[PDB]
């Protein structure tokens, strides 16, 4: 699950979107309600869409988001990139590294001199979003923080990644 100030990018409509996923969550909230699930909280979205990486073909296409679900955790993994952009995260949260090629990790076994994968981000304001050019970004720091609120999960039916405003592949 991702801390709530994650920038998410995705359409409803027709047009874009870009903010943070608690915002993208009380917008949600606001227009369809909260349904209290497990020890959280979960938002139906509607005509939803994000776009979604296809790895091994770098094809990318829109594919819809189905719900966000939050619930409370204490302490969240920061994976700060040499380029400044911050993942934070709880730690089972799948990374998508190249080591000895790509592979999800946990962000738990996330270290300094990793590589995170992304696309280039201007694929996203591309009239047509078709193919991805894969760029990495090397980790600096891994460290826990001390959080103490809302994470936010994306529930996308069909995929298991989605892509960032910045181009970072991140696991749903």
């Amino acid at each position: 699950a991702f801390a709530r100030d994650t920038e998410v990018y995705y359409e409803n409509d027709t047009v874009p979107h870009m903010e943070s996923i608690e915002e993208m969550y009380s917008k949600y909230a606001s227009m369809n309600g909260e349904l209290p699930f497990d020890n959280g909280y979960a938002v139906p979205l509607d005509n939803v869409f994000v776009y979604t990486l296809d790895i091994a073909s770098g094809e990318i296409k829109k594919t819809r988001a189905s719900y966000i679900y939050r619930e409370k955790v204490e302490k969240l993994i920061e994976i700060k990139l040499s380029s400044g952009y911050s993942l934070k995260v709880t730690p089972s949260h799948p990374v998508l590294l190249f080591r000895d090629g790509l592979q999800w990790v946990p962000a738990a076994e996330v270290k300094p001199g990793d590589v995170v994968v992304g696309v280039r981000e201007e694929v996203l304001r591309r009239r047509i979003i078709s193919k991805g050019e894969l760029e990495f970004h090397e980790v600096s720091s891994v460290r826990i923080i001390d959080y103490n609120n809302w994470v936010y999960d994306l529930v996308i039916p069909e995929t298991h990644n989605f892509i960032a405003p910045n181009g970072l592949v991140l696991h749903n």
